[PDB]
């Protein structure tokens, strides 16, 4: 019989800080 | 037979606005 | 017997870099 579903994937890394605004 | 694939992870959260 | 579990799910992609902030107030 078919087995059960595989383990869930991991979520991706959070994107990196937005860049500073200019003066 | 081996089961179906695990579900995909979610894409990462976006970066905070500057 | 009923089969073993499936393969690991794929991982999500990296998140996008955030928005550049706006320019500062005049001096």
């Amino acid at each position: 019989p078919p087995g059960p579903p595989g383990p869930p994937g991991f979520d991706g890394r959070n994107g990196e800080k937005g860049e500073t605004g200019p003066p």
